[PDB]
């Protein structure tokens, strides 16, 4: 299970305005290769950060980090 973390600088991470960059980047992990289920955003107690699990890894993890960027836009991200 291939996990990424999004970050947010203003605002709790499920805050509404937020949603549809969690929307978008969710939707791009999902075409990542060998890829079959996203899990919804889980956000941690803190809302500082949405955590992304994705199921099934070298490829997919420097595909994300090449691919995902681009689709978070102003918004940190992180494949672990």
């Amino acid at each position: 299970p291939v996990q990424v973390l999004v970050r947010f600088d203003a605002g709790g991470a499920s805050a509404p305005e937020h949603s549809q960059t969690i929307a978008a980047i969710r939707h791009r992990i999902a075409q990542a290769p060998n890829v079959v289920s996203v899990a919804p955003p889980r956000f941690a107690d803190d809302n500082g950060s949405a955590l992304l699990s994705a199921v099934l890894a070298r490829d997919t993890i420097t595909w994300m980090r090449t691919q995902l960027p681009r689709v978070a836009g102003a918004a940190q991200v992180d494949v672990g």
